[PDB]
C-alpha cells in the first residue's frame, strides 16, 4: 500500500523511478512543474501497470504555497505519503570569473531551497500517520568532490548533503531515514549526450571521444545507467534499511571510494 | 546456485549470517577456527535447507597454509566461490600507554592480514571461473573514526578500509565488488553483554545503565542488530548494486554520516 | 606589501582578524554591514601602525552591486588585492517542521552567495595583477557534521565547502588557493554567551551548565578561540602553504576528525 | 625544544631533520642505518655548529630498540617534544600476485613502528609534563586506495586511525597527532628509480610518466621536500595548539577530502 511522491517525475531519471516504484508495488505521485508531463507519465503507468497505480500533479517546488498544495493533493488523493524522492538540477558551467549570480541562485533554488520545502511539507504528513517513511534525494559526484567549471552545481550539491544530515538528525526519532545518492555520469542519458559538444571544448578532445575519457576514470569501466540508480533506490527506501540514515550513498562504479 | 564463503561463520554474527546467507538461496562454506562449531552449524543448515547446503570447514585465516587449504576445500567441494565474507576482530581496550605490543600485532593479524589472505585466494578462483563475484568485510564504526583507548582495534580497522579500496580497483575489471560495512554497537551481543562490567567502570556509571548510555548516541535510539548487518550484507551482495565498489557503507543508525 | 580584504570586519571575530592581519603586516581593507564600525576600526589600526595602514569600506555582501562597487573601491584605495576572507552567517535553530523558508534563504544569501559574490570578484583583481592570491572562508564544524535544528546553517555551510573546492579548481591555474576553516565553537564569544539560554532550553539544563557541557564534547577540552583561527589563517595564507589548496582545515580541538 | 626523527638518516628524513635545526630545534636522528644517521648529524653539525644533532641507530619495528632509543635521547637531551615518524615504502603488485612477506613487511614499517615511537615516546612526554607533537609522514595513498598497492595503502590508512587513536588518548595531556598525507616526490631517488614500472604499470614511456602524474594534480606540480616541511613546523608548533587528529593533505589539491 506505500505511496511514493516523485518531484521532479515528468522527464528522464525521474520519469525512470516512477514507473520503477509502480513495478516495484507503490502507488506513485508523479509531481512535476509541467503538469502535461506529470499527467502524461501517470497515463503511461496506469496502461502499464494497471488502473490508479499513478496520478499527476502540478509543483513549483521552489515556492512555500505550492508545495503545500501538493501535499494536500496527495494527501486528497492517497491518503498518506511513505517516500519521497527529489530529483532535480543541472548544472550549469562556467569558470567561476564569468559565473552569474541568476545562475548560482537558480541553482541554490532547485538543489536546496526545494528539496528544504518538500522534505518539511512530506515529513510532516509521515509524522501524523505515524509513518516510518524515506525521503531520498538525488544527487551527484558533484556534492562529495568539487567540480571545475560548476562552482553553483557543487556548492548546491554540497549543501544537499549538509542538508539530508540535518534532516536525518531532526526526523530520527520519528523512524524516517534520509539519505542522497551520489550518482556517477549517466552517460547515455538525454542531457549527458547533448553536452557531449561542451565537454569536448571544456576538455580539448573531440566529441566522440568524450565518453571514453570518462568511462576510462571508473573502476568498473562503464557509466551509470537509470537501472543503478533505481535499485540503489529501492533498497534504501525499503524497511531493510532502517538502521540507515543521513548517508551520501555513492552510485559511481567506484570512482568515488570517500 | 551462488556460494558463500564465510570467515568467522562458526558462532555469534558470522553464524547468524550463514543462515541468513542459506535463508537468501546460497550455498554456504561455514569456516572457523572451531572446526566443531563450523560442522554443527552446517548441520544445522541442512536439515532446514536440504542436504548439502553447507559444509563446515577448518580454519586459521591468520596463516597463509591454512587459508590456502580452505580455498582448495571449497573449489574441491562446491563448483565455485562467488560470495566471500570476512567477520573477524574484537577489540582490547588500553590506553596507548599501557597498550600491549602482542596485542597490537594481533589486531593487525586478525582484521587486517586475514582479509588480505582470503581476499587474495577466494578472488583468484572468481576470476579463474569468470565470477562477478564480492567481497565483504564486517568492520566497524571504528575504522571510521578513531577509538578512545582503542589504538589497535582503530588502526586495523581503517587499515580494512584502505585494503577494500585496493582490492576494488584490483579487481574492478574482473567484475569484482569490495565492500565494507563499517558497524554499530551490536548491543545484545553475547560479546557487548560480557562486557557492560568493564564499560561500567571505563565510562563511570552502572552496569545497567550502559545499554541507554550508547543507545543515546544514536539518532536513531537503539543497538545495531544482526538483521541489519544481514540485510546491507545481501544488497551489496546482490547483482542490483553491481555499480558499487571500494565503499565504507555506514551501518550505525546515523552515529556515523561522513 | 600585501592587502587583506575582511568582509565582516566590524565586529568580534572578523575585527580580531583585521588587527590580527596589520600585525601581521598586512594592509588592510575592513568591510561590512555596518560602515562606522569599519571605519573606526580601521582608525584604531592606523593609530597604532600608521596612517593609510587600514581603510573601512560599507558592504552588503548579499547584494552584487554593493560587491562589485567594493572591489572598485578597495582597487582605487590600495591598488591590488592578495588575501580575501570571508567572515559571514549566524547560527538559527528550530526543529525543520517549523523552520521558516525566510530562514532558510537568508542562511544561504549571508553564508553562501556571499561567499561567491566576493570570490568572483576578487578574483578578477588577483587575476588582472597577477598574484598569486589567497581565499579564506571562515566556516564551521557544521560544515562536517550536520547538525540538529539548524538545517538552514548546516546546508550553507556544507555549500560553502563544495564552492571551495570548485573556486579552488577554478584558480589553481592562477596561483590563487582557497580554503574554508571548519571552526569548532567560540564559546567565549558575545554571539555564544547571549545564546546561552536557549541551548540551555533546547538541551535541558541551567545556562551554567552549557559551557561545560560543550567543552566536555572536545578532546582538548578547551573552546575553541580567535587566536587558534588568526594562527591557522595566517598560516594558509602565507606563501608556505602555496601546495594546499580546497581544504576543509578542521579547527575542533580533535571534535572532528575526517 | 627537541625533536626525534625516525627515518631520519636519508633524503625526505634527512631534509626534515637539517629543517628542524634550521627551525631551532635540537634533533635526534634515528635510523637503521646508524652510519647514515652519525654523518647526517655531522652535515648538521658543520652548519649549525657543535652538540645540535646526534645520531642513534633504530629498528623501529623492534620494541626493544625503540626501548633502548626512549632511554637514549632522555640521557642525550633530558626531554623529547616532537616526534617525526617517516618510513615506509611501496612495494607494487596486483592482489593476486602480492606476497604475504611483503604485506607482513608494510604493517611492520608503516604502522607497528609508528605505534611504538609513539608510545614510548608520548611516554615521555607525559612524565616531563610537555604539550608536544607527535606527526607521521603518510600519503595520498592513506586517503584512497592505490591499485597495485594494497599492503602500502592498508598500511597508511591504519596509519590515520592510529593517529586519531592517539590523539584522543593524548588529548588531556596536551600532546597533539596528525598525519601527513602527501602527494608525490617526484624527484626523490625512490620515484626516479621506479619511472620504468609505473611506465609498464601505466602503459606509457617512462618520460612520459612525470607528466601524467603532474597532470593530474591541481596546482600542476609535484610536491616539494619544502612543502613537507612547512606543514610540519606549522602543526608541530604552539601556534596549532587546537588541530589534533588530522590527515593534513599537501597534494597541490589533488585530495580535497
Ligand atoms: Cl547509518
Ligand atoms: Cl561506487
Ligand atoms: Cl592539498
Ligand atoms: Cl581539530
Amino acid at each position: 500500500e506505500q505511496v511514493a511522491v516523485v518531484i521532479g517525475g515528468g522527464q528522464t531519471l525521474g520519469a525512470f523511478l516512477c514507473e520503477g516504484l509502480a513495478q516495484a508495488g507503490y502507488h506513485v505521485a508523479v509531481a512535476d512543474l509541467n503538469e502535461s508531463n506529470a499527467n502524461r507519465l501517470a497515463d503511461t503507468i496506469n496502461s502499464r501497470y494497471g488502473a490508479g497505480r499513478a496520478y499527476g500533479f502540478k509543483v513549483d517546488a521552489t515556492d512555500e504555497a505550492s508545495v503545500e498544495a501538493l501535499a494536500r493533493a496527495v494527501d486528497e488523493t492517497f491518503g498518506r505519503a511513505d517516500l519521497l524522492v527529489y530529483s532535480a538540477g543541472v548544472a550549469k558551467a562556467a569558470p567561476i570569473t564569468q559565473f552569474r549570480l541568476t545562475d548560482f541562485d537558480l541553482s541554490l533554488q532547485v538543489n536546496l531551497v526545494g528539496y528544504f520545502l518538500c522534505s518539511r511539507e512530506f515529513s510532516k504528513l509521515m509524522i501524523r500517520d505515524g509513518i516510518k517513511g524515506r525521503i531520498i534525494q538525488i544527487n551527484s559526484k558533484s556534492g562529495k568532490v568539487g567540480s571545475k567549471h560548476n562552482s553553483g552545481y557543487s556548492a548546491a550539491k554540497f549543501g544537499g548533503v549538509g542538508l539530508t544530515q540535518s534532516l536525518a538528525l531532526d526526523l530520527a526519532e520519528y523512524g524516517i531515514t534520509v539519505h542522497s545518492l551520489m550518482l556517477g555520469n549517466l552517460l547515455k542519458s538525454p542531457m549527458f549526450q547533448s553536452l557531449l559538444p561542451q565537454y569536448a571544448e571544456k576538455l580539448g578532445i573531440t566529441p566522440e571521444e568524450v565518453e571514453p575519457y570518462y568511462v576510462d576514470k571508473v573502476p568498473l569501466k562503464r557509466g551509470c545507467d537509470y537501472q543503478d540508480v533505481l535499485n540503489v533506490l529501492l533498497f534504501y527506501a525499503s524497511d531493510k534499511a532502517a538502521y540507515c540514515t543521513g548517508q551520501s550513498i555513492n552510485v559511481t562504479g567506484g570512482q568515488v571510494m570517500f
